[PDB]
């Protein structure tokens, strides 16, 4: 059991309606307004084939850099200094208003509506997971803190690999319907997260998709908001952005927090900006002035010891579904695989989007090749 969860509307049933029941009352009238909720659906576009490169002054410095992002399999790219769009790319076949998956780069943003409600004083990340979530009790989250797993402080037997059918992944991703069910898999994600073991460390960094869930379930044990209204109340409503964002839900209409998020490059770049504004964005204040500087100040460095990113940034750490690079710069990111970084250059008033589709999920070769650019442009923008 997993205790409750927020209706998917008004007066339903615990997990209605599922793919087979929607069509019937009381369902159907919320169904029939959100049925992409439900059965995979395309856009017919109101609209009646190359590539837009708009890389304006940073072009001179940067020469190369359309090829560059050519190399990087970039689909949109856009450089925000200040509040003013200075650079933009995309590629043929991808619009400027055309939404994108952000896989991980999801988590920075559910991780700000934790902040939000933190601001609140409605959740103290010092508390257990369990003070929020008691059907937790027995997992690998019994015992840890709020802040552990937002920081992914947690020892857990999760093989967070992309490519191995046999990982954990997998099963994260057949739970939440990111790929198709085999017999015995839990029915939903609530259910795979009361799965989860570990040996009852704490203290070191382990990325750990589940970790993210788990605060999205808080999220909601706390607001009584299903995570995809609490990601627009919180965070999404507050932009004023051009479009809705997207998030892909399982069968319970649970929103996938670590990684189902798509968005527009522009709009994503809003979350930079209130991220650089202290936490204030154009619809109010988003998180506290203090939960940006702990984000940009880093998490503990000796927590940090993913090889893979050490070697690029030795004084790198990760708090509150950041990545911290510790460079000289200061330089945060959200990160998703494939390619995809909400990149903050604090020095410059900056914000780079990159999102991409790398062949393969995560290698040295792609992250070398997407850093060396977010580097290169980041340095474009200081005064000289």
């Amino acid at each position: 059991s997993t205790g409750q969860h927020p209706a998917r509307y008004p007066g339903a049933a615990a997990g209605e309606p599922t793919l087979d029941s929607w069509q019937e009352p009381p369902h159907n009238r919320w169904a029939f307004a959100h049925l992409g909720e439900m059965v995979p659906s395309a856009a017919v576009s109101r609209r009646p084939g190359h590539a837009l490169a708009r890389l304006g002054a940073i072009a001179a410095q940067l020469p190369d850099l359309e090829q560059r992002l050519e190399q990087t399999y970039t689909d949109a790219f856009l450089v925000l200094r200040g509040t003013e769009v200075v650079a933009e790319y995309y590629r043929a076949g991808f619009a400027p208003d055309d939404r994108h998956l952000l896989m991980a780069v999801s988590k920075s943003l559910c991780g700000t509506v934790v902040g939000a409600l933190v601001d609140e004083g409605r959740i103290d990340p010092a508390q257990p997971v369990t003070e929020y979530v008691p059907e937790l009790a027995g997992s690998v989250y019994d015992g840890p803190s709020v802040l552990q797993v937002l920081d992914m402080q947690i020892s857990i037997d999760y093989n967070e690999d992309y490519v191995d059918p046999a990982s954990e992944v997998q099963t994260h991703d057949r739970s939440a319907g990111w790929r198709t069910r085999r017999h015995g898999d839990p029915a939903d994600t609530y259910e795979f997260l009361t799965t989860l073991r570990g040996d009852g460390s704490t203290g070191e960094f382990q990325y750990c998709s589940a970790n993210t869930d788990v605060l999205a379930w808080i999220v909601e044990r706390v607001t009584g908001l299903r995570y995809v209204e609490a990601l627009s109340t919180y965070l999404w409503a507050k932009l004023d952005a051009d479009r809705d964002a997207t998030i892909t839900v399982d069968t319970t209409g649970f929103g996938f927090a670590n990684g189902g998020v798509s968005c527009t490059a522009r709009d994503l770049a809003r979350v930079g900006r209130m991220m650089l504004d202290g936490g204030v964005a154009p619809g109010g204040r988003v998180v506290s002035e203090d939960w940006v500087r702990r984000v940009l100040a880093g998490g503990s460095h000796e927590a940090m010891t993913d090889k893979g990113f050490t070697n690029t940034f030795p004084d790198g750490s990760y708090t509150r579904q950041w990545w911290c690079t510790g460079n000289e710069r200061g330089n945060v990111s959200g990160i998703g695989i494939h390619g995809q970084n909400l990149w903050l250059d604090p020095l410059t008033d900056s914000v780079i989007v990159k999102l991409s589709s790398w062949p393969d999920p995560d290698t040295e070769h792609w992250h070398r090749l997407q850093n060396g650019i977010l580097l290169d442009v980041s340095r474009a923008l200081d005064a000289v």
